[PDB]
This record gives C-alpha cells, sequence and structure tokens, in this order.
C-alpha cells in the first residue's frame, strides 16, 4: 500500500481506547468502548444481522386482490372469519409488544454492538410486521380500532399478554439493573419471555392457523405475508436462543436450579395459554384444523425451544403438523 | 369497498375494552399517556408514516456495491496522500457517528416519543444507522485498513473528538434513568438532544464530509466509497426531514417550551457546531485538493447551518453562498 494510507494520532493517550477483542461481553460490559463496533466478538450475533439484512420484504408488495375478494363474499364460514379475526387481532399489538420490548428493555442491556446490530434489524422487522397487520386490515376494510384493540377485548388474547407483562419483569424500571444475580436473572426471564415464549410458542402457533388457509388456497395474500413474517422468526427465535445461551455461558452463576425452574413453569403456563387461545379460535373447530392439534403442537414447539436452552423436553408429543416444518425448512436461516 | 359481511367482526367478550380504543384527537408526539402507544391506528401523524413508508423504498445494503476499482485505485500512485487523508479523517469519524446516532435513537429518543407511527419511523431510521454502520466495516475490509485504527479515530483525532465531545455535551441528560419529558424544563432539554442529534450531527457534521467524499465520486476516484455515501446521503435526507417535523411538531403542540431563551440556546448550539465543522474541515485539507479548500467549508458550512435554522423557526445569521451547488443535484 502506497505512502499515507494510514489515519495519524495527534491524542496519543487515545489508542488506549481501541477495544481488546476478548474483553468484550454480553451484559455488563463498561470496561471497553460500546460504540465502536469492531473488532467482533460474537460472530454469530453479526451473522444473524447480515441474513436479516438479506431478507427485505414489504406487505405493499404482496396483491391483496383474491384475499379482498374472497373476504368480501359469502365463501368463508363464521367459523373460518373467527380464526382469521382472532389471529390479527392478537398479532396486531403483540408485533409493538415485542419491538419496544427490544428497544425500551432488552437494548440497553446487551452492552454489546455486533449483538445490538441485530436487534436494530429485529426491531426494523417487528416494524414491518406491524406494517403488515395495517395493510391486512386496510385491504380487507376491517374496523381497523376494532383489530387494534382485540388484546382488551377478547379476554383470551389479553391473557396472553397480560402474562407477557407479567414476564416482562422491572426491566423497564429506572432503577432496573443487570449487575446483581437477580437482575441478571431477572433480565434472563425478559428473554425467555419475549424470544422464547411470545416468538417462539405464542407467534408459531399463530402460524399454523394462518398458514393452514394459505395451503388451502384461501386469503393467499395473508398467508405469503405470513410466511415472510415466518422467515424473519425464525431468526429473531434463532438469536434470542444464542443470546440467552451467550450471557448463560458468560455468567453461570445465574442458571441455578431455581431459575431452570422458573423457566420451565413459565413454558408450562404459556403453554397452557396458547391451548386456551386455540381453543377461544376453534370452538367446533374448521376443515383441517381442529383445538387438539393445537394441545399437541404447543407441546411439541415447546419442548423444542426447551432443548435449545439447556433444559429437558416435558411434553413427549409428536407434531400434528409435518408441513409446519417443511416450510420451517424452507424458511431455514 | 364491497359491502361487510355477516360474521365478519371480532366479537368482545371484555364488555368494557371498547373504552381503550384510541381517539385520534388525543394523540401526541410527547407526554402522552392518556391512550394505548401500542395500537398503531388511528394513524395520526401522516408526515411520520410518510417517512417510515419512504425509508422502507430505500433498501440498499454496502455490500452490493463493487469496491474492485477502489481497491485498484486505493493501491496505486494515483491518489495521493492529501487524499488518502480526506477519505480516511471522513471514515474514521462517520464510522462511530451511525452508532452515536443510532444508540441516541434507541436509548434517548424512543421511550420520549410517545407515538406508534413515529416510532415506526424511529426503527427505519435506527436501522438504517446499522446500514451504515456495516458500510464503514465493508470499506474497511475492502481495502484492508487497519479497523481499530479507523473505529478508535474518534478517541485519537483532536478534531474529531472535539465534534464528538460537543456532541456527547448535547445529548444532555436525556440518558438519566429518571429524566422525563412531563416538564417545560424536560421538554425543552428533549428538544436540544433532538436539534442536537438531527440539526447538528445528520444535519451539519456529516455534510462536510458528504461534500469531500462526493467530490472524490465526481473526479471518477474512489467510486464504490463514493456510491455507497449517495445512499446514506439519500437516508440522512429523510433522518434529516422527520427530525425537522418532529422538532416542528413538539413545538405546535407545546407552544410554550419554544421561549426567547431556548431559541436563542439552540441558535448558540448551531453557531458552536458551525465552528466545530469548520475546524475539522481545516484538519481534513491543511492543503487544496482538486475543487477542495479548507476556506470554502467556511462558506458552506455557514450556508447549511441557515438553511437548518430556517427549517425551525430560526433567522439565517450568515448569509453565505453556497460553494457546492451541485450538492442539490
Ligand atoms: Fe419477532
Ligand atoms: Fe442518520
Ligand atoms: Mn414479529
Ligand atoms: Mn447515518
Amino acid at each position: 500500500v502506497p505512502r499515507g494510507s494510514h489515519m495519524q494520532a495527534d491524542i496519543l493517550d487515545g489508542k488506549q481506547k481501541r477495544v481488546n477483542l476478548n474483553s468484550k461481553r454480553l451484559v455488563n460490559c463498561n470496561q471497553v468502548d460500546v460504540n465502536q463496533l469492531v473488532p467482533i466478538k460474537y460472530k454469530w450475533a453479526w451473522e444473524h444481522y447480515l441474513n436479516g439484512c438479506a431478507n427485505n420484504w414489504l406487505p405493499t408488495e404482496i396483491p391483496m386482490g383474491k384475499d379482498i375478494e374472497l373476504w368480501k363474499s359469502d365463501r368463508l364460514s363464521e367459523d373460518e372469519r373467527r380464526v382469521i379475526l382472532l389471529n390479527l387481532g392478537f398479532f396486531s399489538t403483540a408485533e409493538s409488544l415485542v419491538g419496544n420490548n427490544i428497544v425500551l428493555a432488552i437494548f440497553k442491556h446487551v452492552t454489546n454492538p455486533e449483538a445490538r446490530q441485530y436487534l436494530l434489524r429485529q426491531a426494523f422487522e417487528e416494524a414491518v410486521h406491524t406494517h403488515t397487520f395495517l395493510y391486512i386490515c386496510e385491504s380487507l376494510g376491517l374496523d381497523e380500532k376494532e383489530i387494534f384493540n382485540a388484546y382488551n377485548e377478547r379476554a383470551a388474547i389479553k391473557a396472553k399478554d397480560d402474562f407477557q407483562m407479567e414476564i416482562t419483569g422491572k426491566v423497564l424500571d429506572p432503577n432496573f439493573r443487570t449487575d446483581s444475580v437477580e437482575g441478571l436473572q431477572e433480565f434472563v426471564k425478559n428473554l425467555v419471555g419475549y424470544y422464547i415464549i411470545m416468538e417462539g410458542i405464542f407467534f408459531y402457533s399463530g402460524f399454523v392457523m394462518i398458514l393452514s388457509f394459505h395451503r388451502q388456497n384461501k386469503m393467499i395474500g395473508i398467508g405469503e405475508q405470513y410466511q415472510y413474517i415466518l422467515r424473519d422468526e425464525t431468526i429473531h427465535l434463532n438469536f434470542g436462543i444464542d443470546l440467552i445461551n451467550g450471557i448463560k455461558e458468560e455468567n453461570p452463576e445465574i442458571w441455578t436450579p431455581e431459575l431452570q425452574q422458573e423457566i420451565v413453569e413459565l413454558i408450562k403456563r404459556a403453554v397452557d395459554l396458547e391451548i386456551e387461545y386455540a381453543q377461544d379460535c376453534l370452538p367446533r373447530g374448521i376443515l383441517g384444523l381442529r383445538a387438539s392439534m393445537f394441545i399437541d403442537y404447543v407441546q411439541h414447539i415447546a419442548d423444542r425451544r426447551l432443548e435449545r436452552i439447556g433444559l429437558k423436553p416435558i411434553y413427549h408429543t409428536k407434531n400434528p403438523f409435518p408441513w409446519m416444518s417443511e416450510t420451517i425448512d424452507l424458511n431455514k436461516e
């Protein structure tokens, strides 16, 4: 390289602020400069970021003409409409709950620039997901306030989001810190609540309901949007699992039998709430969909989430939706 | 526009829940605790939603832009020491500036912008800052620069540090866990943060840099870097427009905060930013390069400062001409 290809320092004291890769930590890292991306330590976080960036899509790119025609017709049963409406109601605000939590709760305490890069991509993706639900409401001529207010008006939805508020913990409190054992444990419970429970269990169950319509060639515009959402959420979940496991590895003292058991109990509570939600969606069942299938499915996926964070499966049920894993394989990171 | 079909309404089983549906006229940009901030609808601030849609339409990645010709030129003796200095100082400053801006959106601004459509835009903007950060890593890796030397520039170069230190100062107490915007004093402090990041950092401190880098691009030098900066400029144009709309919106809804005292303080902050940016330009350009001299930046930085002032309802103060009119093409 030619002469003059280096920045010359005129503050010699400042070279000390260059970041030692091995000093970097996922949480509680105040000893190095968090504003400098380099050198990247958590290559897994950066890879998630690059993968997410390659997945750009917008709901407005997906035509809704056939969906509008079907929705406005008399072809759908009231029970079919009920599944769609309840799913829209729950997702319309749940995306914002997730996005707001990334920004208002998680970001401050993930003291690492490459992980934060991913968080910014994820949060933007949640904004895209929120746009999706606005777009669907406007396209089909739904009462947008009725749909977006569903979590205040439908008990089985409220129950899930009230639980979400509970497991959010005090992470939003101005006094909240992660530099105690109890504090970092509370933080990890928040991560489990959002990545494992909301994104990894509540959302996957909604995906089955909606994609079951897509597979029947009903509401294929909504279906396609949900396929893109599933592709994003696959990465959200993978990142969250990696982050939880990373925090555990770097802070083994938090991973007590007590914390482990509580995480199991939260997942159990999520499973029960999602089953009750599925029953509210499907009081009689529709073509290809019964509540009993969600009992097995929700238990199955909960076992898969438990395994990924080093906990034993507890339900041992089989997956009644083998095709979900087919589209999951196609939408794999 | 077809008829609403029978059975197409979601039935409530919590009868009083309907009261939490959001009244459009109750929404506000700050201090809005009377309605549910989680529900996007109904959208009140159309300008915020439009910025969001515009940003989303602007997707790009630095890895899409070929660096072959740039690598070839960087290896050659066809780029002078002085030209290299301009490039490296700009890479040094921008490499961390993007993170400063992005971190401030998330850690300072988002909590206090109590409006979902504006928050939708903020998430787009913060992601764009991540793309800009990626851009500087990609440039470093492409040209084989010492990445730690580049990203640490704001700790190693006085003229860069001076800008970023001033930035830390105008960030104010907004990061204080117990900072609140629900007083005149609190909201004025918040507005100073918005001026500091949108107007000063994004609207002024990026501009000598844009001119310098795009000057190379216009001479067919480092066109890979140039193209990346063109995409950054496109994004930053929206960032600035959103910030101006946000500042003006907060003023309109809370006119009592916009005192002669605050107005004077903002002008003085902008004057100081101008001085610091002129000094930075001087550091970049101890000697002239083609179509670029440090003295030109006196006129330019003052000219853009006047333009920013006008946009937030303040009188221009410098009255200088723009030596780089091609920046508006
Ligand atoms: Fe998600
Ligand atoms: Fe910006
Ligand atoms: Mn989502
Ligand atoms: Mn930027």
